């Protein structure tokens, strides 16, 4: 339950927040995490949950910490510590300067240039799935669209058989929102067990798929090793199957309850990209951290070498000191401040692919099924972790109010 308070941790800074099951979850995950920004909560607190760790609750500290990799290392970014210690994905488990070379390689598979190339493909898949659902007048968004849309795109880019999705998806979810069936370490070894043969095979016979590119790639001009390729492909796998997938659901859940906001985008489609950013802020969902490389005093608090600190990317944009009325969605928001895709040298590499998938989904969906709502009686439930999500999303609509495009 609660780990005994280390001697150096001030008693009054204790706030037992459980990132894998926050007290106020029933009100929504973001709402649940936002409790950390209530009037009497300090900028930096310590929770005795999940082994004990600090938590920066404000955008100011979160951004500052992510910028200072000398003090806050990516070496151990996962909580609990056991997970953080087993965590060796590339390039996230690395700090500059060595981290850099691997980011460049990762960009060969997800960089903007590559994304633009995927535009037509992405649109075709979205239109395909939406048009197929359109006449049915209902669907559980998570399994009918949120999951298949981005996962298939990734699997295709990676050149991996779709039959493998169920196993892979289970493993990725155990790494972000474990149900207890396995530790982060076990899910990782299983993910690596899956990739090892595939990488060797792609290295012997170079292809044009994401795996081949990484596996036969160069970093700083030298050949990447089989282990490095594995550590990187594993991370790309995680991004492709458990980020956009979840974000889309938070977004659609909101749109299914906001006729006014839907009409805005229906009226002026050119506002979709802006709406996408506001949604990325309001429904931010990632939260990992760093480990102190040495004793360091941060904002009046004595952090000790080895201490873990959660720096919730999700909280920055929800911070009222960053955005007035943070909980309100305003597609017209003048300055949409957020760190949804991270901050610092570890800025999300899949962010361009993510925005494309989000915008295409909004554009293609609202143009065919402008009017829809949450299936009556549905008690939408959220799930919390390194990456938060929605359990199920039952949507309904009158087929007569749709349009084939
Ligand atoms: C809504 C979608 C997404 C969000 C909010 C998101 C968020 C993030 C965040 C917050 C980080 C920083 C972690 C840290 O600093 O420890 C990150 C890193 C990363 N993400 Fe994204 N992610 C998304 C989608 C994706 C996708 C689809 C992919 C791959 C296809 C991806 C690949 C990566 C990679 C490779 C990194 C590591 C960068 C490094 O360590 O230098 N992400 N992402
Ligand atoms: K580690």
């Amino acid at each position: 339950n609660l780990a005994p308070l280390p001697p150096h941790v001030p008693e009054h800074l204790v706030f037992d927040f459980d990132m894998y099951n926050p007290s106020n979850l029933s009100a929504g995950v973001q709402e649940a995490w936002a409790v950390l920004q209530e009037s009497n909560v300090p900028d930096l607190v310590w929770t005795r949950c999940n082994g004990g760790h600090w938590i920066a609750t404000r955008g100011q500290l979160i951004r500052e910490a992510y910028e200072d990799y000398r003090h806050f290392s990516s070496e151990c970014p996962w909580i609990p510590r056991e997970a953080g210690e087993a965590f060796d994905f590339i390039p996230t488990s690395m700090d500059p300067p060595e981290q850099r070379q691997f980011r460049a390689l990762a960009n060969q598979v997800v960089g903007m240039p590559v994304v633009d190339k995927l535009e037509n493909r992405i649109q075709e898949l979205a239109c395909s799935l939406i048009e197929s659902l359109r006449p049915q007048g209902q669907c559980n968004f998570t399994e009918d669209y949120a999951e298949p849309f981005p996962i298939r795109i990734f699997m295709l880019l990676a050149g991996l058989p779709e039959e493998d999705i169920p196993h892979l998806k289970y493993l990725t979810d155990q790494m972000t929102r474990p149900d207890g069936s396995m530790t982060f370490a076990e899910a990782k070894e299983a993910l690596y067990d899956y990739l090892i043969p595939i990488i060797e095979q792609r290295r012997q016979k170079p292809g044009t798929d994401a795996i081949s590119i990484v596996a036969n790639g160069q970093v700083n001009g030298r050949p990447i090793t089989s282990d490095e390729a594995k550590r990187m492909c594993g991370l790309l796998l995680l991004g492709g199957l458990d980020t956009v997938v979840n974000f889309l659901s938070f977004s659609m859940e909101f749109l299914a309850k906001s006729p006014e906001h839907r009409q805005e985008l229906i009226e002026r489609p050119e506002r979709i990209p802006a709406a996408c950013e506001e949604l990325l802020r309001r429904f931010s969902l990632v939260a990992d951290g760093r480990i102190l490389t040495s004793d360091y005093e941060f904002h009046g608090v004595q952090l000790k070498k080895g201490d873990q600190i959660l720096l919730p990317q999700m909280l920055s944009g929800l911070d009222e000191r960053e955005n007035a009325a943070p909980m309100h969605v305003d597609f017209s928001r003048q300055k949409v401040s957020h760190t949804t895709f991270g901050h610092g040298s570890h800025l999300c590499l899949g962010q361009h692919l993510a925005r494309r998938e989000i915008i295409v989904t909004l554009k293609e969906w609202l143009t065919r099924i402008p009017d829809f709502s949450i299936a009556p009686g549905a008690q939408i439930q959220h799930k919390s972790g390194i990456v938060s999500g929605v359990q199920a999303l039952p949507l309904v609509w009158d087929p007569a109010t749709t349009k084939a495009v």
